[PDB]
């Protein structure tokens, strides 16, 4: 049978296409995962973004805790000094009265 | 005798179908490409985010220090305003007890 070369070659042609569905069959399994880590480079990604938001809210409020504080402090500084100066006029009081 | 039209036609199919299979390989693995683009463009983005976020929780560190370095100034400034009274009032009790004698 002069067949042999003919079934031969249909042979190589079923081998060939069974091959390239096994490759398709395998590119679609990497790509449902490379899919998901896609996914999920994206969704932790997010979640990430809400950390950033607590943070920066939390830098805002230290900002507006900070600015209350140095208020506070300059109001505690001006006390200080007045009262310090309470001090050194009734020295300046005594030493007077002291001679006259 | 027998045409050979029928081993040619299933010749055909054959290479057809291992040229649709070839087509979706080629595809599948353009799209896997794509997907693994994106995934070296989060991972790289991800990193960036952190950065941004511990320089951003290393400015808040900056004002609790700042915040407790005020606190304390208080405290002194206290200190300093309630000391500085108690001498008046003793300045004032010693007045009294000369006018008085």
């Amino acid at each position: 049978a002069s067949m042999e070369a003919i079934k031969k070659k249909m042979q190589m042609l079923k081998l060939d296409k069974e091959n390239a569905i096994d490759r398709a069959e395998q590119a679609e399994a990497d790509k449902k995962q490379a899919e998901d880590r896609c996914k999920q480079l994206e969704e932790e990604q997010q979640g990430l973004q809400k950390k950033l938001k607590g943070t920066e809210d939390e830098v805002e409020k230290y900002s507006e805790s900070v600015k209350e504080a140095q208020e506070k402090l300059e109001q505690a500084e001006k006390k200080a000094t007045d009262a310090e100066a309470e001090v050194a006029s009734l020295n300046r009081r005594i030493q007077l009265v002291e001679e006259e």
